[PDB]
């Protein structure tokens, strides 16, 4: 119990409480007290959990405070935790008002809305508090069931309506909810039969102790249009540029180093910032309007010395080789200065290797490619691709050319990819020694 919470007045010296239908200040203080025990639910409602029911108030016509059934509407049961205090205040001819035991406002545990998994309702949160079997339920319950799943109605009256879901959990492992990848030990969650909003499958995935789907690798990619074949769906992905437009991110902040946007992808930058996967592409990527209800995807996973000429940074040494080369024949000069062409796997870094050996050379070529495999980028040196910097609208060269190259263009330090082909000086690392 968690989002519980009591309710004190500095003005009266008291919490608030509720007995039979009547709600009063107990100077009486008391945590485990039922009757003082408040919670935030849905619509607006502030809920007692030792009446099993809902504060309210007369509509303008008859004003004081009572305990009612949370389903009437006869009375006005609706609240808001800025204006709470006020009205408590006036009612009760009081001064203000905090969460006992804290400095914390009334605003401080607001109610979530809790989506839910399969089910029938299509990923419509759980309505808090419902009635079934004639008891209210604030939260999930595993009664009216064997295996002791969650589950909650997502109507306030399941009798009636009998809509429902199961409840999210936060798991450490992947069993009953979750397809599994015996090779990567990574789990997935194809909500097909959701409709939820962008941001309400963020959410919804992330109460799960999850994040939505990103595709790092070729054979992520391969793993999943797998799954998909058969169906035919679209389905939100982690992929965005919500923070900086053209600035292509996973919401789980996975380095942007694969890529499948379909050919004419993405497009209206003005409208469209979230990603989804799509089965007539074959997995395709497109960029969407993410206020647009869709199924989604979630994934779970349960100081040196150097050489003159060279300078250090953290563990390594930097250089930059100002004579203008193709990518390939950068590299062969890295090598043989017993280095390689730079790698990046941190902010940090990034901003030393373009204030201290960048500075003023405006672009010059890295260590990422897609030499081996296109779309997938790796680098040369085979360090791990932790960290991208892409320019808005960057990668795009697998568009055109089949082999790709990466630059540091700007001030800014951000990275555009290019035909090798082109003729740039370039930014060698190598280890440092300690010292
Ligand atoms: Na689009
Ligand atoms: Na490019």
């Amino acid at each position: 119990e968690p989002n519980v919470f009591l309710i004190f007045s500095h003005g009266l010296q008291g919490c608030l409480e509720a007995q039979g239908g009547q709600v009063r200040v107990t100077p009486a203080c008391n945590t485990s007290l039922p009757a003082q025990r408040w919670k935030w639910v849905s619509r607006n409602r502030l809920f007692n959990l030792g009446t099993m029911q809902c504060l309210g108030t007369g509509w303008p016509g008859t004003a004081s405070l009572g305990m009612y059934e949370c389903d009437r509407e006869a009375l006005n049961l609706r609240w808001h935790c800025r204006t709470l205090g006020d009205q408590l205040s006036l009612l009760l001819g009081a001064g203000q008002w905090r969460i006992y035991g804290s400095e914390e406002d009334l605003c401080a545990l607001p109610y979530h809305e809790v989506y839910t998994i399969q089910g029938n309702s299509h990923g419509k949160p759980c309505t808090i508090p419902f009635k079934y079997d004639n008891q209210w339920f604030h939260g999930c319950t595993s009664t009216g069931r064997e295996d002791g799943h969650l589950w909650c109605a997502t109507t306030q009256d399941y009798g009636k309506d009998e809509r429902w879901g199961f409840c999210p959990i936060k798991s450490n492992d992947c069993e009953t909810f979750w397809d599994k990848d015996q090779l990567t030990d990574s789990c997935y969650q194809f909500n097909f039969q959701s409709t939820l909003s962008w941001r309400e499958a963020w959410a919804s995935c992330e109460q799960q102790g999850a994040d939505l789907l990103s595709i790092t690798e070729i054979h992520e990619q391969t793993y999943i249009n797998g799954l998909l074949t058969g169906y035919s769906s679209t389905l939100w992905i982690g992929l965005n540029d919500l923070d900086t437009s053209g600035g292509w991110q996973w919401s789980d902040n996975s380095p942007l180093k694969y890529l499948n946007w379909e050919s004419d992808q993405p497009d209206n930058p003005s409208e469209e910032n979230c990603g989804v996967i799509r089965t007539e592409s074959s997995g395709g990527w497109q960029n969407r309007d993410c206020s647009i209800a869709l199924p989604y995807v979630c994934k779970k996973k349960p100081k040196v010395e150097c050489e003159p000429s060279w300078q250090p940074f953290q563990g390594h040494c930097y250089r930059l080789q100002a004579e203008k080369r193709s990518w390939q024949e950068s590299k062969k000069a890295c090598l043989r200065g017993g280095g390689d062409l730079v790698s990046i796997h941190s902010m940090a870094e990034l901003e030393f290797i373009t204030k201290q050996i960048k500075q003023e050379v405006e672009e010059l070529w890295i260590g990422l490619n897609d030499l081996k495999l296109q779309m997938n980028f790796e680098w040369s040196d085979g360090s791990l691709v932790s960290f991208t910097h892409w320019h808005p609208f960057e990668p795009n060269n697998f568009r055109d050319s089949l082999e790709d190259c990466v630059t540091i263009w700007g001030p800014e330090g951000r990275w555009n990819d290019s035909p090798c082909n082109q003729s740039l000086p370039s930014i060698c690392k190598k280890a440092g020694q300690l010292s």
